[PDB]
Parts: structure tokens; sequence; C-alpha cells
């Protein structure tokens, strides 16, 4: 993954847990002759995975947890680092910004030569609802993609009820999450 990706979890731990914890965790992962990492350079995937194990247990949360905690913020460390307009052109709505996350990676693909991006493909099963599929080349990144759809509710003001329904690891083609949306009348009635 690139910097840009190993950068956004250590601001985040930073955020959350200090600076020195921070450094703990980089210890402990094994990467300390990196003095910092850098937002364009592809790293190998190894460094993220590892730092993720090192931040388990240096702060007792599970792995699907802080992945979780991830795709909440980098919705937010996206927007705020410069992808901001990115963000804004690719959606109104949640389900519109759904149908255009392919688009959206592939603009991506300009400034970042060698990403790997994920693949999603939406079903409108009605107004209040939608499956999405998460394909990718990597193993585990599901817990993921809960954090980013809540995040995307946060973005755009929307309750989302997320469920996966299929696990790849059991054997399935993809992975699929149910997810159930609604604006205000939920509040007000
Ligand atoms: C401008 C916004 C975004 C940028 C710049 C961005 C960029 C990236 C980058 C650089 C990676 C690492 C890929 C690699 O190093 O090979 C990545 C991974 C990922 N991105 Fe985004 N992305 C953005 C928005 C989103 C959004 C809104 C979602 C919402 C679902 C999303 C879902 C993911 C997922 C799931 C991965 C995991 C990779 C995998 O499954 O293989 N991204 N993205």
């Amino acid at each position: 993954m690139y910097g840009l990706v190993n950068k956004a979890i250590q601001d985040m731990i930073s955020k959350h847990h200090g600076e020195d914890t921070w450094e703990a965790i980089k210890q402990k992962a094994g990467l300390e002759d990196i003095d910092f990492f850098v937002g364009m350079e592809a790293y190998s995937d190894d460094v993220t995975y590892h730092l993720w194990g090192a931040a388990s247990e240096v702060l007792g949360k599970p792995a699907e947890e802080l992945w979780i905690a991830f795709g909440e913020y980098w919705v937010t460390y996206t927007s705020e680092e410069g992808y901001g307009e990115l963000l804004a052109s690719a959606g109104d709505s949640l389900p519109e910004f759904m149908e255009n996350l392919d688009n959206l990676h592939a603009r991506v693909g300009l400034s970042f030569p060698q990403l790997r991006p994920p693949a999603f493909e939406c079903q409108h099963t009605s107004s209040k609802s939608m499956e999405l599929h998460y394909q990718s080349t990597r193993c585990g990144l599901a817990p993921m993609v809960l954090g980013l759809l809540h995040g995307l509710g946060k973005r755009f003001q929307t309750k989302v009820e997320v469920t996966q329904t299929a696990f790849r690891e059991t054997g399935e083609d993809h992975d699929i999450f149910s997810i159930k949306y609604e604006g205000a009348e939920n509040l007000y009635f």
C-alpha cells in the first residue's frame, strides 16, 4: 500500500493514543529504519499488516476493530489532505456515491501509478437499501468497509445499517454488505 495509507494510520494512532505509543507500535512491527512514510511511494503491504499487528497488541484492540475505526478516518483524512474535490465529484448522496467508486479509484490512479484498488458493485434493492459487493486483491480488509460505510453515513448525513451477508472466507466469490439507509424520517417519527 502507498505511504499515504500508512501515514493515515500514523496520524490516526498519534491523534488517538499519542506519539509515544505510535513510536512503540512502529518499533514492535519492525519498522524503525523508516524515519517516516512518503505519500506517493509504494510500500510493501506487510508494512501495513505489521503495523496493525503491533498496534493491536500494544493497544489491546483486535485488528477488526482498528480497521473499522480506520475506514471512518480515511474518509475524513482523504478529504482533508487534498482529495476533497475528487470526493465531491463522486456523488451528492450515498447511493450516487457508491456507483462511482471504481471510477474514483481510477481517477486516483493518475496520481498513484502502482495502485491496486478495490472493486465495488452496487445493487439498489430500493431507495432505503442496497447490497454492496466488494472484491479485492487482498485478504481481510472487509472490516475496513464497515468503517468506511459508517464514515459515508456521516458524510451524507445518513444513518446506515450495514450487515455483512457474504464472507469470502467461507467460500464466496466476494464479500457482500446489506446496507439500510435513512435520512431524517428516522428522527421525526
Ligand atoms: C479520494 C478518496 C480516496 C483515495 C485517494 C483513495 C486511495 C486509496 C489508496 C491509495 C488505497 C491503497 C491502495 C494501494 O496502495 O494499492 C486505497 C485502498 C482502498 N480504498 Fe480508497 N481512496 C479513496 C476513497 C475511498 C473511498 C471513499 C472508499 C469507500 C469505500 C475506498 C475504499 C478503499 C478500500 C476498501 C481500499 C482497500 C484496498 C483493497 O481492498 O484492496 N476508498 N484507496
